[PDB]
């Protein structure tokens, strides 16, 4: 309703559509017969509308317009309007992949970016500004539970930060997304709005500025200096894994924090693609901004004096670099970084810029590089607090046990060099960072926010991929377990007896191929130990070792124009080729470790710091990090935010449909959707149920007040043809098996759209005035008459008009006791009620109306009509018979008034027709049993308990010699 969403102001267009705006939407045509989903080539999905069908083929209209065929069991159910944009998909009735997708297209479409499905918050990046995190928004937020307010990243902040203090538990967030989706934008409006609501946090020794909140969100400018970049996707990706814990102390104030960080991408230190920059810092420190560091890093001002940082774009229009240096040159001063440490930072910055520009050439007629210049190689030593022959001398001539390099490999190796300087300064930053937001204060509960790189499939798939998949795979395998335990405490409080293998088993072989002995890393440690191993011996120990015999693992699909893959792997999200080339060396990641030894001897002391303990491999590592994070998430109650990036064009409100389901297919979301399907996710109320698929069998559940809605949800499927295993009974709810609920859902278009036939070929069978004759032949106590009747019919007002005539003399019974037996069809049923008019759904077959009419006094009739159509004329044709009459009686005698009064015709159903009963009030009292049934051996529409409301007004022509009636009936259901 529209004043609950009064206190959003300004946001609520972006979170909910008013009424009237989902009113309409919600009466669009729709036939759930012609209304579908496709598969497409081009498109994955698209909807379409079914033209025609034939030998299990089905042909059809895409939305684009395309004539398309496809065998029927490719073709899906669309959603019927009331499930337009709904807020929580799990609700959806047909919930496989279009009709999730086509939700988020239409939500995102309205500028509505944020989606509920179970228990995922889903959010598309929106390229445009909205006003929804405003402080009226976060009041409006406060204190809510998640069905209260729409869809909306503060729901899942406030409730995250509400359990930690009502349960007294941890709690985490678990953010995913491709690169450019927006992890890191979302993850800094969730710690913002902790910083924004947690209480303080009592005061006590630590380095930093301001409070604790503030350094919190200082981490940020100074982090992304030096682990983000402008992408192709994102102008200001982080390239690297993020989990930060925030401590609440035993009576739920803040206390302190940390953070920890993954897989920084090296690479790009010394490497750009065309479009791309290396690392955010370089450039903000060459806008020449802070002039004494261009002087104190004895550098230029461009950029393109640095082949380190030069190879790919140098400007961003969204970047002023100069703001950028301000802001992250203040965040190491909240943090309460020395100046010492500051420039010693800034120095290792302006070092890897030379060391990129050292050049090498080979000795006379030698294979044996030699330094071709030697200034920046002086520049670069000097900063490094080194001497710069030693350097160029280790570089040239390494000492093992101890000679030898070529310019090839002198370029990697200092290349290497650079890379491992630049992480090693973050790792070391992060470890400051966290000493500053170390206040000592007692801490009992935490809620960790991770933001980490989501599965992803590339044309081209290597370690790092598998690193990044791996530790997806164990993050969907905890979000499978946590949602198995949440299903089986929802079947047990419902009393259904179900249960399956734990859904995070699924996972279990795939994380076992990988990281179990003799697994794929295991092996990958194993070898990079062997001095002689190489590729090829790695790829042969692989296969060996799980070809044939892990079923996870398989051969290359080498597809198409997509480069050389070495092996593939079968993990949740799909199969993903490896290339292999390479990883014992990325692995073991050798350094120059002479070069390694100046380092620790540096008179800087940070560079000295950054190399003191210097085995493990990158493997080694990764996993005990992944360990550490894995135990800290099962102390926690999770919730899950998906980030979606909607197109590659950075455009607004459109979304490509390919892109958005890939990544639908590896965040989870359709993950989550198949293990419930397992069991039974369809679930109604008792209530709901019958206001729903009563029109199956209207029989098995009577209509009235006190109505025992379990048993008519149980003796209606009970009548049906279906599976009756497909669905077990709850204490509140029917749950079914998602096939069978599509089907009810079918079966309900089918028997509501034979109906819609039925009564609109029996309302245009009495459009227009009808005519209508009456002809009745009596015998009352052995004394025969006939009466004839003619008149004019009309049901949209429900009117008729006779005259009868007694065509033999004298009536021998009074006229107002023939009016009951005198067509019911022209009843004006109301425009809602229509279903439920049987006389004309008889019709033109007509039907027979047998009464047994008992009179109070006297004796009674015993009629027989029939009421069928006739040419344009509508005819009713009555016997009758009238026995034990007394000959004195107020009927035989002549004693009745010349009136009618109103009556309730009770009507009730049979079978093929109906019965009613009624009391008549003259004054003498008499009872109709009235039976009517079809004539045509053909569907009629049987009723639910209903009466029709009569009115009758005889009057006499003042001009008519035969003894007569003319009649003026008002009929009108109800
Ligand atoms: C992202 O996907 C996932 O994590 N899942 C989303 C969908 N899943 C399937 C599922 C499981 C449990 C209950 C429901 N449905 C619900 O509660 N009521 C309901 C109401 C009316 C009708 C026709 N069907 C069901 C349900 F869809 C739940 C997790």
């Amino acid at each position: 309703g529209d004043s609950e969403m009064a206190v959003f102001g300004a946001a609520a267009p972006y979170l909910r559509k008013s009424e009237k705006e989902r009113l309409e939407a919600q009466t669009r045509p729709f036939d759930l017969k012609k209304d579908v989903f496709v598969p497409d080539d081009k498109q994955e999905f698209v909807k379409a509308k079914i033209v025609s069908r034939e030998g299990g083929k089905v042909t059809a209209e895409t939305e684009y317009g395309k004539t398309v065929t496809v065998k029927e069991d490719q073709v899906m159910q669309q959603n019927p309007p009331k499930f337009d944009k709904i807020e929580d998909m799990a609700m959806l009735t047909f919930l496989h992949e279009p009709a999730v997708l086509y939700n988020l297209k239409d939500r995102y479409g309205s500028w509505m970016i944020y989606t509920y499905s179970g228990l995922f918050c889903v959010t598309v990046n929106p390229y445009k500004w909205l006003p929804v995190y405003t402080p009226e928004v976060v009041a409006a937020y406060r204190g809510k539970k998640r069905s209260e307010a729409p869809p909306h990243i503060f729901s899942i902040s406030d409730n995250a930060y509400q359990y930690m203090l009502t349960d007294r538990e941890n709690q985490s967030i678990l953010i995913t997304g491709e690169s450019g989706a927006g992890k890191t934008v979302n993850t800094k409006r969730v710690i913002q709005y902790f910083a924004v609501i947690a209480a303080i946090g009592d005061r006590s020794q630590s380095p930093g500025k301001g409070t604790l909140e503030d350094q919190i969100i200082q981490a940020n400018p100074a982090l992304e200096a030096f682990g983000n970049a402008k992408t192709v996707r994102n102008d200001n990706s982080s390239r690297f894994g993020k989990f930060i814990r925030i401590h609440f102390g035993a009576t739920g104030k803040l206390a302190s924090a940390d953070i920890e960080t993954y897989l920084l991408e090296k690479s790009r230190v010394i490497f750009q693609l065309k479009a791309e920059r290396d690392y955010h810092i370089f450039y903000q420190i060459l806008s020449n901004k802070k002039p004494e560091l261009l002087d104190m890093l004895l550098i230029t001002n461009n950029p393109y004096d640095y082949a380190f940082i030069s190879q790919g774009e140098t400007t961003v229009a969204s970047i002023d670099d100069a703001e950028e240096l301000m802001a992250t040159d203040n965040a190491f001063d909240v943090l309460g970084f020395t100046s010492e440490e500051k420039n010693s930072m800034y120095k290792l910055t302006g070092a890897i810029m030379h060391f990129g520009n050292m050049k090498f050439k080979l000795k006379q007629r030698e294979e044996q590089a030699e330094p071709d210049g030697t200034e920046e190689a002086d520049k670069s030593a000097y900063l490094m607090g080194l001497n710069s022959a030693d350097l160029l001398k280790g570089l040239c001539h390494p000492r093992v046990k101890t000679k030898g390099q070529n310019v090839q490999q002198v370029i990697y190796a200092t290349g290497a060099l650079a890379k491992a300087v630049y992480e090693r300064m973050f790792n070391w930053m992060v470890t400051r960072i966290n000493a500053t937001l170390e206040t000592k204060q007692p801490r009992q509960y935490f809620i960790g926010v991770l933001d980490i790189a989501g599965f992803e499939i590339f044309d081209f798939n290597s370690f790092e991929q598998l690193c990044i998949n791996f530790t997806n795979e164990k993050l969907q395998q905890f979000f499978n377990h946590h949602m198995f335990v949440l299903e089986q405490e929802e079947y047990k409080k419902e009393g259904i007896e179900w249960t399956f293998i734990d859904f995070g088993m699924d996972l279990q072989a795939c994380i076992d191929l990988i990281e179990k002995p003799m697994g794929i890393m295991s092996i990958l440690e194993e070898e990079c130990m062997f001095p002689k191993a190489t590729d090829m011996t790695f790829k042969a120990k692989l296969f060996d070792n799980h070809l044939g015999k892990s079923a996870n693992f398989q051969k290359p699909r080498n597809i198409k124009g997509k480069p050389e893959a070495h092996f593939s792997l079968i993990h949740y999200a799909g199969i993903v080729d490896y290339n292999i080339i390479g990883w014992l060396q990325k692995n073991k990641d050798p350094l120059n470790e002479t070069v390694v030894g100046l380092y620790q001897k540096s008179s800087l002391k940070l560079l000295s710091t950054l190399f003191a303990n210097y085995f493990q491999t990158v493997s080694a590592l990764h996993r005990e990090n992944l360990n550490k994070l894995m135990t800290n998430l099962r102390s926690t109650h999770p919730h899950f935010v998906r980030c979606i990036i909607p197109n590659e064009t950075k455009s607004p409100g459109v979304m490509d449909n390919p892109l958005v389901m890939h990544q639908l297919r590896c965040n989870g979301v359709l993950e989550g959707i198949r293990i419930c399907r397992k069991g039974f996710p369809n679930r109604i109320l008792y209530g709901d149920f019958r206001q729903r698929y009563r029109i199956l069998n209207p029989a098995a559940i009577p209509e009235g007040q006190f109505i025992d809605s379990r048993k008519g949800a149980e003796k209606l499927l009970s009548s049906l043809d279906i599976d009756h295993n497909q669905y077990k009974f709850g204490h509140t709810k029917v749950f079914f098996k998602a096939g069978l609920l599509g089907l009810l859902e079918e079966m309900r278009d089918e028997r509501l759209s034979r109906i819609i036939t039925r009564t609109q070929a029996a309302e245009e069978l009495f459009t227009g005035v009808v005519p209508i004759l009456v002809e009745l032949d009596g015998d009352v106590n052995g004394h025969k008459f006939s009466v004839s009747g003619e008149g004019e019919g009309d049901a949209t007002y429900g009117k008729l008009t006779l005259k009868f005539i007694c065509t033999t003399g004298k009536l021998p019974v009074p006229w107002p006791t023939l009016v009951t037996t005198f067509v019911q069809c022209f009843s004006r049923y109301p425009d809602h009620m229509k279903r439920h008019d049987f006389f004309k759904s008889a019709m033109p077959e007509g039907y027979v109306q047998e009464r047994t009419i008992f009179f109070k006094d006297d004796g009674n009739y015993k009629t027989r009509a029939e009421v069928k159509f006739e040419g344009d004329t509508l005819v009713n044709r009555i016997e009758l018979k009238g026995i034990d009459f007394k000959e004195d009686g107020n009927i035989l005698g002549h004693k009745l008034e010349y009136n009618y009064n109103s009556h309730n015709v009770y009507i009730m159903a049979d079978k093929n027709g109906i019965k009613a009963n009624f009391k008549t009030r003259h004054v003498q009292l008499a009872d109709h049993y009235q039976q009517n049934t079809p004539i045509g051996n053909g569907p009629v529409l049987l009723p639910d308990n209903h009466y029709l409301s009569t009115q009758s007004a005889l009057s006499k022509d003042p001009n008519e010699k035969r003894d007569h009636m003319v009649l003026l009936e008002f009929v009108t259901a109800a």
